[PDB]
């Protein structure tokens, strides 16, 4: 349409993803790209008729959950200051009682440190945390091949994530 | 390649963009998508041989600049807490002495409030700030048409940005 050709949906939950894709279709969206650290969410996006997927190879999504938003924000603020100082690109959103943090562009050693800090910050502020992605480069190569076999036409990667993975593959 | 078909570059500066595209090409990248709030950076990406562009229609990029990183972070933290509470999706990175904040998925009235708060926070912490994007929907429709005339094959929009613009166009 006049506004563009492709809509990018960041999918943090399989049901919210399907709900978002349906709302955009009813608004007349023709092509929808789905981004997720969760391989099952990307597989569900293909099954629903999508074929452009945005993968997170070497990074991860940290999701803080709790009823006190100011406590989610205190945990997230610490993750942001540390991730930025290490040279990460970070994406944040609020989703019900969840604060989602997509982190790309840091090496595996730094990713492991950030994942540990996420567990500690969750304890400090009395909230829960889940990590999605951050698998080895070999498991990513496997999951990407599976998406292609399931009918993915275009797979996109953030350039910082891709450079970390090439440095790791070398 | 085995890792994907498209690399996404977030371009906050025209020279860094051209430097990043060249580094990725030398690493053997075939297709590079460029994302920017700056229409001139997207025009430069087309001229350099790219044809997939990611536009920011109704949102904006806030860039804090200063030598004290802890002062950039204090300003950015306030922008993050407010933007998230209003339901924005936010992307952050450090670029030399700059902290870049991409904000999408808030209506024009909230965008104006965030832009003002950015000016105030910059004064409070003794740093500078520049805003890119947040133009009316009509100026976006014009700039998108200009990218298509300059040879853009695929234009992508964040789904939250696109929904704000459709609600505004209604
Ligand atoms: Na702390
Ligand atoms: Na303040
Ligand atoms: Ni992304
Ligand atoms: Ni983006």
């Amino acid at each position: 349409g006049a506004m563009g050709d492709i809509l990018i949906v960041w999918a943090k939950d399989v049901d919210e993803m399907l709900k978002q894709v349906e709302i955009l279709r009813r608004l007349g969206a023709k092509q929808i790209a789905v981004e997720s650290s969760d391989w099952r969410i990307l597989q569900e996006a293909l099954k629903k008729g999508g074929d452009i997927l945005i993968v997170n190879g070497g990074g991860m999504t940290i999701t803080f959950r709790g009823d006190d938003l100011e406590a989610l924000l205190k945990a997230a603020i610490e993750m942001i200051k540390q991730a930025l100082k290490f040279g990460a690109t970070i994406t944040l959103s609020l989703d019900g009682n969840d604060l989602n943090i997509n982190i790309t562009g840091v090496p595996e050693q730094v990713r492991k440190e950030l994942a540990k800090e996420a567990e500690r910050l969750a304890k400090e502020f009395g909230i829960t945390v889940t990590r999605t992605g951050g698998g080895d480069v070999d498991e990513m190569l496997k999951q990407v091949e599976i998406l292609r076999r399931l009918g993915a036409k275009q797979i996109a990667v953030h350039s910082d994530d891709w450079r970390i993975l090439q440095e790791a593959l070398k």
